C-alpha cells in the first residue's frame, strides 16, 4: 500500500520540501533539479497527476503556465507522514 517511488517521486520532493499549497504553483524546471529526473519525465509524471486530482494548473498570460498541489494529494502525504 507504499505508493511507488518512480512516479510519486515528484509528489515526495514537496511533501518534505514544503511546496504544498494552492497558492503556490510550482514549476517544471525547479522541480527537473530537486527531482534528479529530466525535463520531459516531470512534465508526463505532472499529466498522469491530473487525473489523480493531484495537481492543477495555471494560467499562461505571457509567463508560461505552473501546476499547484491540492489538499487531496496532502491527505495521501499524511498516510505516510
Amino acid at each position: 500500500m507504499a505508493v511507488n517511488k518512480n512516479e510519486y517521486k515528484i509528489l515526495i520532493m514537496l511533501k518534505e520540501n514544503q511546496c504544498t499549497t494552492e497558492l503556490k504553483s510550482f514549476t517544471y524546471t525547479k522541480l527537473c533539479n530537486i527531482s534528479k529526473l529530466s525535463m520531459s519525465t516531470v512534465r508526463r509524471s505532472i499529466k498522469k497527476f491530473l487525473e489523480l486530482q493531484y495537481v492543477k494548473e495555471g494560467c499562461k498570460q505571457g509567463i508560461s503556465k505552473t501546476f499547484y498541489i491540492t489538499p487531496n494529494g496532502i491527505e495521501k502525504l499524511k498516510s505516510i507522514m
